[PDB]
């Protein structure tokens, strides 16, 4: 599977692609205005996930700190990115399907959209302006919006054991963005998408 990452945010995105445990392809480039990044995703691939860090710096080395997104501090990303971030989630060749989505689970910092280029399958949109209308203690100070478990730690907004249901901070990123997870156990908007499907997630689709 070919995944395409466009930037069409007016700032500079340093785009990310990481399963957890180690990175997609190069794992992390910055991406200018405009610019389009190409990576091949191994087939097979299970909860592989892509967003956008937000003002990054970086030394020659590979080494520095972003606002939104960070991994670890490096340029190629190796686990996930801190939150808040836009997430467009994929799990590639599980019983002969695919299986994409966009979760604001871990917060908000861009918005996304997540679309097939093959035929089969319909793509994702999470484009609303979370940022400017996040509530005041989701606001994260580096930017974007955060999600109610990273600033509050509590079993009702985590799920830990999985007994969870919506709440206030949930509901807002589900009026904003309907087509995106808000929570754990949020009714799944995962689309189902033929196996060995190609696609291709774009920062600021609308802008």
């Amino acid at each position: 599977a070919t995944f395409e990452i466009v930037n069409r945010c007016s700032y500079t995105v340093w785009a990310a692609a990481s399963k957890g445990d180690a990175a997609l392809d190069a794992g992390g480039r910055q991406l200018n205005s405009g610019e389009s990044w190409t990576i091949n995703v191994e087939p097979g691939t299970n909860g592989g996930k892509i967003w956008a860090r937000t003002d990054c710096y970086f030394d020659d080395s590979g080494s520095g700190i972003c606002k939104t997104g960070d991994c670890g501090g490096l340029l190629r990303c190796k686990r996930f990115g801190r939150p808040p971030t836009t997430l467009a989630e994929f799990s590639l060749n599980q019983y002969g399907k695919d299986y994409i989505d966009i979760s604001n689970i871990k917060g908000f910092n861009v918005p996304m959209n997540f679309s097939p280029t093959t035929r089969g399958c319909r793509g994702v949109r999470c484009a609303a302006d979370i940022v400017g209308q996040c509530p005041a203690k989701l606001k994260a100070p580096g930017g974007g919006c955060n999600d109610a478990c990273t600033v509050f730690q509590t079993s009702e907004y985590c799920c830990t054991t999985g007994k969870c249901g919506p709440t206030e901070y949930s509901r807002f990123f589900k009026r904003l963005c309907p087509d995106a997870f808000s929570y754990v156990l949020d009714k799944p908007t995962t689309v189902t998408c033929p196996g060995s499907s190609n696609y291709r997630v774009t920062f600021c689709p609308t802008a």
